DNA sequence: ATGTATACAT
DNA sequence: ATGTATACAT
């Protein structure tokens, strides 16, 4: 936001995800506004509102600290997503879509299909990614529910969590634009199990989908441990 | 707490739940302020402690609001805690659980047997439901995962979702005593499928138990539509 | 209105 | 330390 208070979050989460403010310090308001050169005022609320996305937790005393994040809360997360995807699919299943809603997935399935031209390196990796993040909130939206666009996209909240969060710039190698021809098989599944009121199909493939990340993650660290920091929020990770 | 945005806090909670404070009210800081006898300041406090309790949501200019919630809102809130607890259950078979804490589940299991006596009605109302939020805050935590037993005790965080929501005192009567002789088999078979290994009879059978609260709710409608406002928040509901 | 700084109490 | 009231700007 043009305020002090959104400024301070975007500062804050900068310095969150870079490692800067490492997990498990201890966020003093004194201290944080010095950081900031604000009043104590804007840091409450900004501390007040990394606490609801998650990077903060409140102390038994009173008091924030930053979250300590491993790979096991990587991996834990990733599956959360997958469930809530998984949940966000069946529900489109076994209650119905509207025309609409289902043109607007179909459309975005088309869209991604024109990011493959025939080779299996020939991928436009960023008009992907940006099309990727598209289908994944429509599924969240598509089976009608608010509470549940509400709550699978919280799942896809965290950094490390988000659908198009293993697709970055740098992580163009061969490795992970050749798995992309196989991820929009699953986009194309998730929708036509969902049109067919197959759910057990539509959450399985949902799941599945999500562990592709889980998947990805795992090669870069037994083959590129030093593009460990590329990834949008994996800086943080204290193993 | 003992301050001022604790106590704020506790009373805007009492006032959102019992209805005092409407779903889609808008709170202003000057005019809670007044009605709490307190300054702006706790005020901003409770609100934002509230925001991430997910009781209002923030405005998009700024300010806050009180969360509409339907019946619609209750079966999908239900939904949800079912498959957290699910995936609570599934992750504990596939991953395995200390005998440390199979023993604290399978204990709390024995404890519940014991408010069962020998006829349909003959149980210990108030005793099971203490004992049943125990079982459901141990399967949260069995599978050993810190953010698995966040996110599962998010979902069964809001009044409506909580595992003993539909056990209050005055909901004594026979449609309610005899469903909970068929809900300790399953909180048995929850237990005997995470020791067996069995995911999919885990997560089945934790998620159908869930499907135990949004059964009695429909009873609760089409039977008693007065003993609506004795379920802890249901009288917030706008339908 | 909410944003903000700041003085005083703990 | 965080809690709190409050004056000033928007
Ligand atoms: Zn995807
Ligand atoms: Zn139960």
């Amino acid at each position: 936001a043009a305020t002090h208070g959104g400024r301070a979050v975007i500062e804050l989460r900068e310095k969150i995800l870079s490692g800067e403010l490492p997990g498990g310090m201890r966020l003093f308001e004194v201290s944080t506004a010095e950081l900031l050169d604000i009043s104590r005022t804007p840091v409450r609320e900004a501390l007040s509102r990394l606490t609801e996305e998650g990077l903060l937790n409140r102390l038994p005393g009173g008091g924030f600290v930053v979250r300590r994040f491993g790979f096991a809360d990587v991996v834990d997360a990733i599956e959360v997503r997958g469930v809530m995807e998984g949940t966000a699919a069946r529900l489109a299943a076994e209650r119905g879509v509207s025309k609409v809603a289902l043109e607007e997935i179909d459309a975005t399935v088309q869209q991604l299909d024109l990011c493959f031209g025939d080779r299996v390196d020939d991928v436009d990796f960023d008009g992907y990614a940006a099309l990727n993040r598209i289908f994944h909130h429509q599924l969240a939206a598509l089976c009608g529910s608010e509470m549940i666009r509400r709550e699978v996209e919280r799942a896809s909240s965290l950094p490390f969590a988000s659908p198009s969060a293993f697709l970055p710039d740098k992580a163009n190698i061969g490795a992970f634009r050749r798995s992309l021809r196989g991820a929009q098989e699953q986009h194309k599944a998730i929708v036509a199990a969902i049109v067919a009121r197959e759910g057990a199909r539509a959450e399985a493939v949902a799941r599945e989908h999500s562990r592709t990340a889980r998947t990805n993650l795992e090669y870069m660290i037994r083959e590129a441990p030093e593009l460990i920091a590329q990834v949008p929020g994996l800086a943080l990770i204290s193993d």
